[PDB]
């Protein structure tokens, strides 16, 4: 009977940027992959069609690149930048949520201005501005890391539907997806960022697992306790499944060194490691 | 200092099940891409490695199949089924999130037992249970539609950025992506679907659009106004740009007919129609 | 010692184009992603660096949307135009290798201009000229297919490795990739694009299968039978494999209900069917 | 006409295998996604559901696994290991085509037993049994490279259609996937898969580009001088577009700094570098 707008945000997503640093002969390159959203009062934008509010999402896109011309010490301030100007630069603007993609390369053999790209994982940053606050969370995707051993399940309850046999040795592969919060702007981005990958490559490499849960776990903990600037850190990772074949039929055994890696299902473990205290529920999470 | 456990979850994802019903001749197909996550008291889990409170991913994929030897009529049914069964079974077991996609398929020529997938959209059904609390969203997505015209652009802010020019004539393309929330179980969950689909379909393409906000607004209100047991209904809908290219340059006009459909980037238009003194941020959202 | 440049061909894929035909309220749609390559002497161009004779792939792009504003018949009228315009127009340029997928739209409830996607196939045709000769294949890919019954495998031989059982109730399902090729350009192409597509799903429904390789044949034979411009057709049918899930083990028997479905490894069947006395050489399958 | 069937081959396509090697503390990690396909006689599987000659895909699958067990030196010795199997091993096999994608990890902080996954690059390797011809091709693909400069592109015709505008300082960016053919299975296919990459690299980097079909010479005809094993090499290179964002709307210039990477279209610039006299239609290249 009575409708009403409820939660909304509009911008351009997915502006591919490009930055090269070349005021001397030795370039630099910033790949990111943008995302531009603004919210505040669109009521009469939606209920009516009365577009004067409306900043259009092409401008938010110029702006992007306009902003880029400037350049930008990390990925974190280029949004940072955007978020301000947004917010600021309009009155019905009362915040937004600006996230972005960096993608890495290399040089190719040290050279100045030919690079091959690095795709074994991919950074994340998420700004949001609510009124007067703001956030970020930033994180990686898509590193894939496996152990061949080091590595059990064992002691899980057993239904009427559990055909799972424990094991002492088994692979444990997952794909490492983890984000956190800090709970300050005034943070080393690009120093941090190194570090927690580091602490989560070691964690999940030198932790004796007993389940993926645990592993996470020790994942969890070990970045929480390094940086004092991070309040939490979700992970989500999934159980990327290595049976080991059975060649019993073929007359040979099978001494944990063949598998077969299934693409679907797969088990998929998360969980939230935060900083006793700190908040459980920030807006910034629910995207 | 001191490193907490938070949320969390854990579970089997995106098992993929067929269900052919054949007591007849007349064979039909249910195809389900299944999603189990179970939330309770891992604790020890995670922090010890204790795995007594485990149920298996492997054992809640067995029940999934197991499951669906007795048959189910809905997609939403048979999720509730999977809740009850792991809440209910284990005392540390307190809720989880149960998710869905539904395939469909069409008979080839109306034979008995010979199909061909239909593809042009995909069928989603949530299940979150939290202690006494049940909540189910469907939706719908990758459904693309577009107008060839009827729809306009115009009255939008202009700062130094702005280079979008207005126009009442344009192409106006986007993936529908829609999710609403039940206020009761008892839905007949198929003719619901089908009514929200034809709902939302037939409010895009009638509503002479002023901006793809509107078009949002629109679609959604007919949504709320025809389901009493819906309380709100989500939309995520990018502005898929199609550009008028200009010929002028070979001497010819482009009378809005040649277009050039772009990959990225692309505006995304996101809103929420609720009933009016419907709850603002259900839990189901958060996932 | 001596390096020689051999085949070789440029120009620009993937140009997505829209052409919408208005002359009345009842608007049309043609979806095209269009892919224009180049064949000639092009030898200085690698081995020198001299431009001379590259028509710019960006050029290439240009004359899509350019040829695009007169509209055409069907997607190989279109290819037709554009490759005699790019082997007559330039000396150097004696062939090329057109090719186009076409994407098919739905009115929304008989809407005047306003569509849906319909995802469930995919329509492609190649056009390819060298010297005064040229040939035509056009195609369906992306249409899944499946009979949850009449189809069985079993005779096959057995060696050690050996381990598959024998069925003569199965689930027998695939994605349709068939290209043939046209023994003149004088062909009513949506019409036969409509039949062939027609005698692939009948086929594949109607005959009772003793194994994929022999449907598929079934398949190929209506398809050159009933055509005399077609001198042969190809496939590539995946055996995407439903496995029946074993309940026993949870007190359940499975009476070809339950199944597994896959993503890998399947079977990949292929073949060509042609007519008695065609080229089975022929340049296009090449590339 | 009648009928008849023609070329013709079936087998299990994406294998997953993943071969620990553990016989010491220091393991080893080979991941491989396998293909196997056999050619002969199958007149009757096709024309009459016979059978008799069709060595189950399944079976296929399961000496890929049993032949794992005794461990491969390299990709391409386990390819000739499983083509002179099914050859020699069945009279009406006469021959078959052999795949696969080798995927690379490595050691996280030089672990024993923990890795993580090289994504920048997938090697490939393929082998076509001919009779007591064995030919083999090996590539690479998904290595994504950059010139930030370096590059131009000018000196190419100006039809009725041309607007793009000649150039002496733009980014060159590509996808590098190449493939060569081996003149003899006599190779240290790891050495030369290292060199070959080397030089395609060091060619793309260090050439002055004056179009993408002069770089790509480079690079495929210091493969051709430095290895007499490698009769050619065949190349496809996506030239992908980063337009230099055009800010002077904005009151600002764009000293090569700002860039658009655009995703379709894209420029496909392939050819064939050969030695001398060698052969230029080899089957292989066929599939
Ligand atoms: O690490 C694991 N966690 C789980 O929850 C699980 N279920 N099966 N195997 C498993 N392994
Ligand atoms: O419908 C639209 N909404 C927007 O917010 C917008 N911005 N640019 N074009 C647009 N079109
Ligand atoms: O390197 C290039 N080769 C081409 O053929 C071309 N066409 N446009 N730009 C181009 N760049
Ligand atoms: O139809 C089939 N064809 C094959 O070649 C095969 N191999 N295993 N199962 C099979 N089924």
């Amino acid at each position: 009977t009575k409708v009403v707008l409820g939660q909304n945000q509009y911008g351009k997503a997915e502006v591919r940027l490009v930055k090269v640093t070349r005021n001397t002969a030795r370039h630099e390159i910033q790949d990111l992959n943008v995302t531009s959203q603004l919210r505040g009062d669109f009521e009469a934008a939606h209920t009516a069609g009365d577009n004067a509010h409306v900043v259009a999402t092409d401008t938010q896109k110029n702006t992007v690149y306009a902003f880029a011309r400037d350049g930008f010490a990390t990925t974190e301030e280029f949004l940072l930048r955007l978020g301000k100007h947004f917010t600021e630069g309009f009155d019905w603007v009362t915040g937004g949520r600006w996230a972005a993609q960096q993608f890495f390369w290399d040089r190719i053999n040290d050279h100045d201005h030919a690079f091959s790209r690095n795709k074994s994982e991919v950074r994340t940053a998420v700004l949001e501005i609510s009124g007067s606050e703001q956030a970020i969370v930033a994180g990686i995707e898509g590193l894939t890391v496996l152990k061949s051993t080091g590595s059990e399940f064992h002691g899980f309850p057993r239904d009427k539907y559990t055909t799972l046999q424990e094991t002492t040795d088994r692979i444990l592969a997952t794909d490492v997806s983890a984000r956190w919060r800090y709970n300050t702007v005034e943070v080393d981005f690009d120093a941090v960022y190194a570090s927690v990958r580091g602490l989560l490559l070691k964690a999940f490499a030198e932790t004796h697992s007993l389940a993926l849960q645990q592993t996470m776990y020790e994942m969890g903990r070990a970045v929480i306790e390094t940086h004092p600037e991070i309040d939490e850190i979700k992970m989500s990772l999934p159980n990327k499944h290595h049976f080991l074949v059975d060649l019993q039929p073929f007359g040979q055994d099978n001494p944990n060194e063949v598998f077969y890696a299934a693409d679907r299902p797969y088990g998929l473990i998360e969980a939230t490691i935060q900083r006793e205290g700190s908040r459980a529920d920030h807006p910034i999470w629910s995207n």
